[PDB]
């Protein structure tokens, strides 16, 4: 009947704030994902620095082949290298933190989105005034360069051969095709066959030049069932909109159209901040989509675009209200063709946008379910079906605090509103961002952040339950 699995440990922290047995400190946000060939994908940030934001982070995953019962070696997709000459290690690392994993059903190409800043305190270090990333020449997008002493922007073309503002070429290259391991020469500043620095690098450089301090979107894809990785795409000129500061993932897992007009398109958890408010009031809820397999990507119009607030109307770019922010988020597609989305916010319990047309736009009402609590901390949803009847498992922290991890049941009832019906513990003591998959044959699986034994925020586990144990009372 009732089943629950013991957790299983997938990526251990170390402990009493020391390194782990492979020199890394922490894990954190963790993505879940079932592949057409039945392989369990368990994504992560490898933070060995420590347990903050930023620093030195890769994007890491492992693969089971027999439905979480062992794991392979961990695949590192990206990994940035340090920049060693930083005065400040635990900040001096360009940083790549937060994945999306998501697989396209028709190609089978499995992709992994997360988010890259350069040299810095990554999100808590977002600097104050805007500077330009892309510039547009001759209907081609290049990346800009910034060298101290000139307002010009250089950019960065076909080869990685860097061109001087007027538009002429230089004896100076980026490493645009990275082959080391981790593509950890990504951003590497050559002049001539010398290397000098990278441009990702922001503070005691050895080059003359550096990218934009601003917020990106990468995107990694695999053709292999997660063995290899292709080497970072630079997705962010696709969606990040002039006036958005920070554009991120809400990590976790993302979901393909199952039907409806837009089938078969790719929905990805992002949300924003603006610069008028920032961090304290903007940050806002939305998706951004791909209809033609992952190639190219659109920006979807935010959860807070025209809401209305206490009887006035705000936008995601003008607004400054910590209420009605909404940041990371999980998404989920109905039978009826709604698009429902389960942000994290600061009203005590679930809220939830709906899409009535793929994710583009949301209605008007968020609603609020007071069934389920939301201490303002990650969680994932995940759509599924039992005996001919619709469902939504959520899992989220259950409080006070991000502690006892719950997942949540509710019915899918044809007008797509919902109706919580069950709420069971799953892991006791601390508990935080998670990610669930659907096993098939009535289980289910759940990658989550917990610590116990001193372990240093987070060890990530994994536990399979089936439908006694969402279902039943034990």
């Amino acid at each position: 009947g009732a089943a629950l699995t013991e957790k299983t440990d997938i990526f251990e922290s170390g402990r009493n704030g020391k390194p782990n047995k492979d020199g890394i400190k922490s894990y954190r946000i963790p993505a879940l994902l079932k592949t057409d060939k039945g392989t369990l994908i368990a994504g992560a940030d490898e933070r060995r620095l420590h347990s903050s934001d930023w620093g030195d982070i890769g994007m890491v995953i492992r693969r089971s082949e027999d439905n979480g019962k062992t794991w392979g070696d961990r695949v590192t997709i990206t990994n940035l290298r340090d920049n060693p000459k930083a005065s400040d290690p635990s900040i001096g690392s360009p940083v790549n933190i937060d994945m999306v994993l998501v697989q396209d059903p028709e190609t089978k190409r499995i992709f992994s989105i997360y988010d890259m800043f350069p040299e810095g305190k990554g999100i808590f270090g977002m600097s104050s005034q805007k500077e330009e990333a892309y510039k547009k020449i001759d209907g081609k997008t290049y990346q800009i360069l910034y060298r101290e002493g000139e307002k010009g922007a250089y950019t960065i073309r076909e080869n990685g051969t860097v061109y001087t503002p007027d538009g002429k070429a230089t004896d100076y290259r980026v490493v645009v095709d990275p082959v080391k391991p981790a593509y950890s020469d990504k951003g590497d500043l050559y002049k001539g066959n010398q290397l000098l620095g990278n441009i990702y690098f922001t503070t005691n450089k050895t080059s003359p030049f550096r990218i934009a301090k601003d917020s990106y979107l990468w995107m990694s894809y695999s053709d292999d069932d997660g063995k290899t990785w292709s080497a970072p795409q630079d997705i962010t000129p696709m969606v990040k909109a002039d006036w958005m500061k920070f554009l991120g993932v809400g990590p976790g897992t993302g979901i393909v159209l199952r039907n409806g007009p837009h089938k078969g398109r790719i929905l990805i958890p992002v949300y924003t901040t603006n610069n008028v408010s920032h961090l304290n009031g903007s940050q806002s809820s939305r998706i951004i989509y791909s209809d033609d397999h992952g190639k190219t990507w659109h920006a979807g119009e935010a959860v807070n675009d025209n809401r209305q607030v206490d009887g006035q109307k705000i936008h995601s770019s003008t607004m400054n209200n910590r209420r009605a922010q909404n940041t990371e988020s999980t998404v989920v597609q109905l039978n009826n063709g709604d698009v429902k989305l389960f942000m994290r916010g600061l009203t005590g319990d679930l809220q939830v946008a709906t899409s009535k047309d793929g994710g583009v736009t949301w209605e008007k009402d968020i609603k609020r379910y007071p069934q389920v609590k939301d201490v303002y901390v990650q969680m994932s949803a995940i759509h599924t079906m039992h005996e001919g009847k619709e469902y939504i498992i959520l899992s989220n922290a259950g409080g006070p605090k991000r502690e006892n991890g719950m997942v949540h049941l509710a019915r899918v009832e044809e007008n797509g509103e919902l109706t919580w019906l069950k709420h069971n513990p799953i892991q006791k003591g601390e508990f935080a961002y998670n990610s669930l998959q659907e096993l098939g044959n009535g289980e289910y699986g759940i990658l989550y952040e917990h610590t116990e034994k001193g372990q240093n925020a987070y060890t990530l586990s994994f536990r399979k339950f089936n439908w006694d144990f969402l279902s039943k009372d034990l």
